[PDB]
């Protein structure tokens, strides 16, 4: 598995930059979705379930002043970065998975 940085800045304001890291990158996906998750449950205590659609995480990363992550590379004993884009895309990949599953 490959050790990932998620770099989040949510709004134009720099005191918000900031970051957590996993040991994969599909717990890093994971994260992004937990992230908006604990943002609805802020926003409504009282439903019993959280839930939401995958345009609605999607509108709320595009919202973002800025995400992406950096992702290591054994070969190089490097981090590769990858672009807010590339988030959205394993995260689609990710949840269709499961839906299928289901």
């Amino acid at each position: 598995m490959s050790h990932t940085i998620l770099l989040v800045q949510p709004t134009k304001r720099p005191e918000g930059r900031t970051y957590a890291d996993y040991e994969s990158v599909n717990e890093c996906m994971e994260g992004v979705c937990k992230m908006y998750e604990e943002h609805l449950k802020r926003m409504n205590p009282n439903s019993p379930s959280i839930t939401y659609d995958i345009s609605q995480l999607f509108d709320f990363i595009d919202d973002l002043a800025d995400l992406s992550c950096l992702v290591y590379r054994a070969d190089t004993q490097t981090y590769q970065p990858y672009n807010k884009d590339w988030i959205k895309e394993k995260i689609y990949v990710l949840l269709r998975r499961q839906a299928q599953q289901a």
